[PDB]
């Protein structure tokens, strides 16, 4: 079952997100999502989506039903087995991602930020805390 | 010659969505310490930030510092740091000001004062152990 964190004010540059967790010995992908509504199918501001099985992080957004181009990362900075710590760092450009206290990649913004409404982390993860300050 | 103020440059500046992690341990016998936002590498320039927590009076003063002249202190509620003990504090850039994150709570809003934007350097000094600044 997928972790839900509601943000109906939305978020603002300055919003960082915190997630904390382990990648369980066999998993295939998580993702961490920051949707722009509760329905299923809602758009992605972001699609943040760390692949164990193919050794890629995909960065991608979600228009009217429609994915985006895919975005990748440098490599792979998680294993199985292993805990990490990912910041999501919004600002008025794009999203900062910060994997393992490095600077990992920059997505710039697709959809306004203002329309963001809720943090969604889900697949193989087991999650310690998402935390937004 | 212990207790010079640790300085961080910031070359570019800081905008919204600009991260300061400071962490560090507080020594048994501490009387207060801060943490500075400041706009120029000068002795007497102007601090965006003063982050002043207070363990002798066991309370936490915000300020800035503008042509020499102190503001309006804001205090925190209580204090949520102890003699002995370390802490780790995220200072957060927003349009609106900045939030201080403690111990994983947030902690205190401090609306802009100075803009942003004239902020250069990060300054920890006082009775502190700084393990270490962190900009993201």
């Amino acid at each position: 079952v997928p972790h839900k964190s509601s943000l109906p004010e939305g978020i603002r540059p300055g919003t960082v997100l915190r997630i904390r967790g382990l990648v369980p010995p066999n998993a295939s992908r998580f993702h961490v999502n920051l949707l722009c509504g509760e329905e299923q199918g809602s758009d992605a501001a972001l699609h943040f989506n760390p692949r164990l099985d193919t050794s890629e992080v995909v960065f991608n957004s979600k228009e009217q039903g429609s994915w985006g181009r895919e975005e990748r990362g440098p490599g792979v900075p998680f294993q199985r087995g292993q805990p990490f710590e990912v910041l999501i760092i919004a600002s008025d450009d794009g999203f900062k991602a910060v994997v393992g206290d490095a600077q990992y990649h920059h997505f710039r913004h697709r959809l306004p930020l203002a329309r963001v409404r809720l943090v969604e982390v889900g697949g193989d993860v087991q999650l310690d805390s998402v935390r937004i300050f």
